[PDB]
């Protein structure tokens, strides 16, 4: 378990424009979903949820400013709108769903522009105007394999909106199923470890990780602990989160133990320049894993 | 003087939104500037003026993203518009004219809402919608004497896009004088140097910092070579900038020589965090004494 008394720098005000306020919202959103999970207020200061909670829903309020008519965002209202953007406000706006109020107009509205506007018909997802902060992708920042980590990318947030928005877009469901014949088709030729993991976890929250390539899938990792590539420290650590939440929606509570040691022998606890995605994911996988099987521990 | 080889991480990529564009932009415009007139391309490298030059067009035309629809600058365009800002970006255009293209429906549409829209009957000019980057605007920020110094700031705006603009906004005659009325009628009472400072030479410009007001500015400065609010190095670059205008526009060559040893003895070169106002003023103001003051004697530091 990461400590609490390490976490205080991840309360951070947001400020700036479309893609500045969500690297500020990040940190602190996934720092009270993790605090929640693993019952670490008590240690933190009880009273400071609060105040952290205000600064969450200011980065939300703050991010409507570049909310554009279509329903997607980029950096500022003239910017063509970026499908990366778009597909991560959705992937923070779902899991902060239990935390403020999301307007679900805001979150399908998003998710319907995806479909509607970004698939093709192959399935792929598709980026016609990239994030200015190119640090804030992670391991998708990589010119290599990027159609399937994109697709898979996009295609997590769609999974993690899917209870909310299903009944309002018509389009969910045959875009989810799309997506994923597409990653299916391609995941046995993939050499990242870090599409291995990402386009994994889509594949398993939708049951359709299993033969060769969930095999593919297992016998990546390294050490059976952890799925690197030869980089950046920071991309192997969203990598191996990715992976860790796709080992728990397979229920594969044995593999997990050596992958949660490796995380936190990492000794990362977020923040800094470039880490927004191992930030948002090496929290979101560790609140999962002591939610769903805390019991396993080596 | 300050020597080119001095100033080059004054070149700057722009970038950013409606505040942060103008914080980069900011630099490169005023480097420019300096150089022209104090003739220094040699040393620098005359190769390199063209690239700066694009880097402006580049800042200006990524700023017109953030112009409103009202004509108005605020850091995004769904945010409350900033006086300060809109005033900014006048200055800064108004400068840049001659060295890149400027609409003047952009920069004189912008004059015009300031006047229509934020100025008060009583002439002062008022913020609404106060800037995200606080360290952008130099001494005005926690300045109490705020309608003083902001009214100043906003004077001097409309002073320096006043050849461009008088012709196409019949009512800046008339909002020059409101301001200038309200800085003239308050000015005795100031007490902070840096706002003695910002609006003696909006006072200035206008032939109005005389008698009493004009010994009231002139021996608020310290040692006869600055205005200073001890401890807030920027803000005092930035001030004793702004009275060295002041001292070129009374024409009192007598005070001027130790104010220019006094900016030049501070070894600062614009840059940082915080910086935009110091490094706009001082080259602002030291291009200026270069312009007026030609052939001054080489200064022996
Ligand atoms: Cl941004
Ligand atoms: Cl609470
Ligand atoms: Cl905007
Ligand atoms: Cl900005």
């Amino acid at each position: 378990m990461l400590d609490a008394e390490r976490l205080k720098h991840l309360i951070v005000t947001p400020s700036g424009c479309g893609e500045q306020n969500m690297i500020g919202m990040t940190p602190t959103v996934i720092a009270v979903h993790y605090l929640d999970e693993t019952e670490q207020w008590e240690k933190f200061g009880l009273e400071k949820r609060q105040g952290a909670l205000e600064l969450i829903k200011k980065g939300y309020t703050q991010q409507l400013a570049f909310r554009q008519p279509s329903s997607a965002f980029a950096a500022f209202v003239k910017r063509a709108p970026s499908t990366w953007l778009t597909a991560y406000v959705v992937k923070v706006f779902s899991l902060a769903v239990n935390l403020i109020a999301i307007d679900s107009q805001v979150l399908c509205g998003a998710v319907k522009w995806l479909i509607l506007e970004k698939q093709k018909p192959d399935g792929v997802f598709q980026e016609d105007a990239p994030v200015i902060h190119q640090e804030m992708i992670g391991g998708l920042r990589n010119n290599n394999e990027k159609d399937m980590a994109l697709t898979a990318f996009v295609l997590i947030s769609l999974q993690e909106a899917k209870d909310i928005c299903e009944e309002q877009v018509n389009s969910l469901p045959g875009s989810i199923t799309k997506a994923g014949d597409f990653l299916e088709a391609n995941y046995m030729n993939l050499q990242r470890s870090y599409t291995v993991a990402i386009a994994g976890y889509a594949l398993a929250q939708m049951g359709r990780l299993k033969g060769p390539l969930l095999n593919k899938f297992l016998t990546t990792a390294k050490d059976k602990n952890r799925w690197e590539d030869p980089g950046k420290q920071l991309y192997n650590v969203e990598a191996t989160s990715y992976a860790l939440l796709a080992l728990l929606q397979l229920k594969d509570f044995d593999f997990v133990p050596p992958v949660v040691r490796w995380l936190n022998e990492q000794r990362y606890y977020g923040g800094g320049y470039g880490s927004t995605q191992a930030t948002f994911m090496v929290f979101q996988a560790l609140a999962q894993y002591q939610k769903d099987a805390p019991d396993h521990q080596e």
